[PDB]
C-alpha cells in the first residue's frame, strides 16, 4: 500500500473501504473483530441500493431482513436496538433507505472502533510507520 492511500484512510471510510488493500486489509481486520457479518451485510446493501424498484426490495428485503435481522438468525449483526425496527417497518414500505440508515450504522460502527483500531492496528502501523 503507498503512504498515500493510507493518508486517505485517515480522511474518510470510504478510501479505507473503498481500496483494494483496504478491503483485504478491511475484511481481515473484520476477522479479528469478528465483524465480518458487517461486511457481507454491506454487499447485501449496496445490491439493494442498487434496486431503485420498490417492488424488488420487498423479496430480498425479507430474505436479507431474515437472515440478518430475524432476532433467531446465527449470525445477527451488530446495530443499536432501534435500527433492526426500522427495517421491519421498511416492510409495509419498502423503499432504497430501508438498508441506508443501517449502513450508516455499519459505517458509523466501523468508524467509530475499526478506525481508531486501524490507525492503532499492527497493519496499519507496520504500513505506516
Amino acid at each position: 500500500v503507498s503512504q498515500e492511500e493510507v493518508k486517505k484512510w485517515a480522511e474518510s471510510l470510504e478510501n479505507l473501504i473503498n481500496h483494494e488493500c483496504g478491503l483485504a486489509a478491511f475484511k481481515a481486520f473484520l476477522k479479528s473483530e469478528y465483524s465480518e457479518e458487517n461486511i457481507d451485510f454491506w454487499i447485501s446493501c449496496e445490491e439493494y441500493k442498487k434496486i431503485k424498484s420498490p417492488s424488488k426490495l420487498s423479496p430480498k428485503a425479507k430474505k436479507i431482513y431474515n437472515e440478518f435481522i430475524s432476532v433467531q438468525a446465527t449470525k445477527e449483526v451488530n446495530l443499536d436496538s432501534c435500527t433492526r425496527e426500522e427495517t421491519s417497518r421498511n416492510m409495509l414500505e419498502p423503499t432504497i433507505t430501508c438498508f441506508d440508515e443501517a449502513q450508516k450504522k455499519i459505517f458509523n460502527l466501523m468508524e467509530k472502533d475499526s478506525y481508531r483500531r486501524f490507525l492503532k492496528s499492527r497493519f496499519y502501523l507496520d504500513l505506516t510507520n
